[PDB]
């Protein structure tokens, strides 16, 4: 109930750094995805031609 | 039975401060989670796609 | 045999007093192991994705 | 034998929490099966037609 | 030899309340894997249709 | 060399009353170690499942 | 060498107990395999008529 | 009830320096932890890309 | 140098014991293991029919 | 209130000391997360191509 | 602040340790990645033909 | 300087006996070892057949 | 530097079971494999026909 | 500053065979890691043939 | 004030051969991690490669 409060910002900048390095994690996923789907479609575009 | 009363709120005191710090630990997790299976489901978004 | 009848409430006033704070050490534990097992669950439900 | 009463109303507790988020693990592996197996069937109509 | 026939019920009362939070600890796990099996089944469900 | 033979029972007796609480020690970790190893167990049949 | 003859009735029967529930590993597998292996043929039945 | 009044001033010094150090092991464990977390976020990132 | 040859027994005691328990340590994890592997064939009969 | 000033830079040495060794765990784990995520990539390039 | 100047160079004796099997690890998959691709192709040969 | 040289037998004879019992704490460990390490390839075993 | 010469043999008696045991890792691999690899062939003869 | 110096030799005896051990740790992993990356190249073989 | 002008060398004495020692229990840290660190990167070899 105190000695608290001046510890609390201390969990919100740990917190706040986290929604920094999140934003990579979703980002990442989808720098992969981009050409990981692009890809999928290059090969369709090679299937379907038979 | 006497001579506690006044160290009754000493444990209320680093209870009430669990509760302030717990609440981050719970919603940390979720912080995390959020993308944890967000991202999930960008990767079943790929598999899918075969 | 003699002068520890008014004595015996000094020990009972100890651990009447222990009784109240160990209620505190029981719940503590309890109050923490809340989030530590609910946590558990929300990985769970992480990794059974896959 | 004794003390541990109104400590069985904390897992039951814990417990009861369990059961709550079990039904999202249950139900999200079925919101996303819906589509994986939904879109199984949409590729299935993809091949079939050959 | 003595002075312990009384201290006796002491731990068969620690080791009484053992045995009831131990069926918390055993169904705990099979509250948990009730889902963590019935969901691999849900995902052997989705890998066997292709 | 006298006056200890009547204090040779004095110590059978506490290392007496010893062997009565440490079967207590040996049966106690077996009674939590049942289900120590027989959880252990119950994950095994959900990781192998996979 | 002494102290340890009904200790070794203990981790017998946590043993017992381990060959009681392996036994639930071994045919878990195989009730699951069932259906794993017999799809496998409803779908060879499939490809086959090509 | 006298003779302490100048002595109560020694243990609000010596307890006044404990909240100076205290400050110290609270961010101490905040400085540590701040890299604690945030490298588990790094792992996140390398677990998560499979 | 003296007053520890009836103590050599002591240990040579203890140690035998462990000899004893330790043999459960190990065939316990072939017992697991037996299973263990064998399901990984039964598995492998699984994945090589496609 | 009074002795501790000289002991004050006793642990903002320590603490400046932990700063100093805190950027290698930083450091340390993206100079193993270079290759972890980058070597990631280079499997990614692997199962693509099918 | 002091006593971790000659300690510097234990963590960069370490990490430039890192740095020497790193090579490793990213020349590994390449060595590995070499014959993963290059079979791709051997089969692209093999599937083209019809 | 004197009155010592029969003393000097007495702590030889007690750091002796500690070379005597030493010698268990160094096998002692080996012997947990032995399965400590053994037991590890046994699982090494288990999770390299995937 | 000394009381370790006896001790060499201790880690030689662990390292010597470890090639026992790596053996059986290496030749399991090839026995299970041995039909991974055969098998494949057995389908390649059934693709091969059409 | 004094009754160190032949000390001194006490802990370069005790470093001296941590390094004599050190190399049984360091070429245990080795041993080891023979097999576990040897092994992944033989199932490697194994996918590698679709 | 007086006949501590020679005891101050008496602490000076144990403290320099505290700075004597402290060197080696830095060091004896970094010769262990070394290792530790170094077999951490022997293990990433080996996950890495799936």
């Amino acid at each position: 109930a105190e000695g608290d409060d001046p510890a609390k910002a201390a969990f919100d900048s740990l917190q706040a750094s986290a929604t920094e390095m999140i934003g990579y994690a979703w980002a990442m996923v989808v720098v992969i995805v981009g050409a990981t789907i692009g890809i999928k479609l290059f090969k369709k575009f090679t299937s379907k031609a038979s």
